[PDB]
């Protein structure tokens, strides 16, 4: 932590406070993040797992410094995070080939990881990040399970209602949530608290039953005094994705955890057939 100057504090999280910083001997720009708490033996080599862990849609981890205790982790650094870009793009949209080509290169990550069996849990436009190539990365996971106001509106249903051993569909869920927004423009459930975060999925996506969801009922925070409400078409909630991005979204959103489509099985979805690598215009 001597050796790097910070420049400005780029966010706070769950797990610490991250900083553009510089490497004052070699000049290198690097994101440093503050891990918040003598670090446990577990998250340690939690760490070191991360470590290995590279991937051209992954934020890469540099160093990791344990030193007098603290825990801090140096990664490269990104220059702007999706929901910056969403809210500079707000007025035309993203365009189609760019939020194809986003959804494409996060799907190969989660692929990546998955088959690590390392979820990220959190995924949210804050955590996906950019660069003036065309890139996007994941980052601020590992986190979740090697440390063991929060956004709701990416979190899947399972999470919400009680499940404590959930999946790699965590990530899907959240992706396709995202998905949506970069389409519509708004935020698919924009919930402020568990329950309103669990009624708007169900108002639109219809309360879950033992018919789309088996074992949903007993979960253990459904409530059989839930309110029945109907499910809404792709249609009136994604419009104007085309077909295939609401074939591909429906399948990302299925109730059922194990219904729910795997990042590796949506990289083969029609719906990338004509994806295309284009260049965002950032404003830095
Ligand atoms: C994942 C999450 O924690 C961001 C803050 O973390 C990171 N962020 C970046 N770059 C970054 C750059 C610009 C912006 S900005 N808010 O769009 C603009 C100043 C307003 C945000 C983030 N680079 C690496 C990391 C990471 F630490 F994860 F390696």
């Amino acid at each position: 932590m001597e050796n790097f100057q910070k420049v400005e504090k780029i966010g706070e999280g769950t797990y610490g406070v991250v900083y553009k910083a510089r490497n004052k001997l070699t000049g290198e720009v690097v994101a440093l993040k503050k891990i918040r708490l003598g670090v446990p033996s577990t998250a340690i080599r939690e760490i070191s797992l991360l470590k290995e862990l590279n991937h051209p849609n992954i934020v890469k981890l540099l160093d990791v410094i344990h030193t007098e205790n603290k825990l801090y982790l140096v990664f490269e650094f990104l220059h702007q995070d999706l929901k910056k870009f969403m809210d500079a793009s707000a007025l035309t949209g993203i365009p189609l080939p760019l939020i194809k080509s986003y959804l494409f290169q996060l799907l190969q990550g989660l692929a990546f990881c998955h088959s690590h069996r390392v979820l990220h849990r959190d995924l949210k436009p804050q955590n996906l990040l950019i660069n003036t190539e065309g890139a996007i990365k994941l980052a601020d996971f590992g986190l979740a399970r090697a440390f063991g106001v929060v956004t709701l509106w990416y979190r899947a249903p399972e999470i919400l209602l009680g499940c404590k051993y959930y999946s790699t569909a965590v990530d899907i869920w959240s992706l396709g949530c995202i998905f949506a927004e970069m389409v519509t423009r708004r935020a698919l459930f924009p919930g402020d608290s568990e329950i309103d975060q669990l009624f708007r999925i169900f108002r639109t996506l219809g309360t879950p039953d033992e018919v789309v969801w088996p074992g949903v009922t007993s979960m253990p925070d459904y409530k059989p005094s839930f309110p029945k409400w109907a499910r809404q078409d792709f249609s009136k909630v994604v419009p104007p994705l085309d077909e295939d991005g609401r074939s591909l979204l429906s399948q990302m959103l299925h109730y059922d955890p194990n219904k729910r489509i795997s990042a590796k099985a949506a990289l083969a979805h029609p719906f990338f057939q004509d994806v295309t690598k284009p260049v965002p215009h950032l404003r830095l």
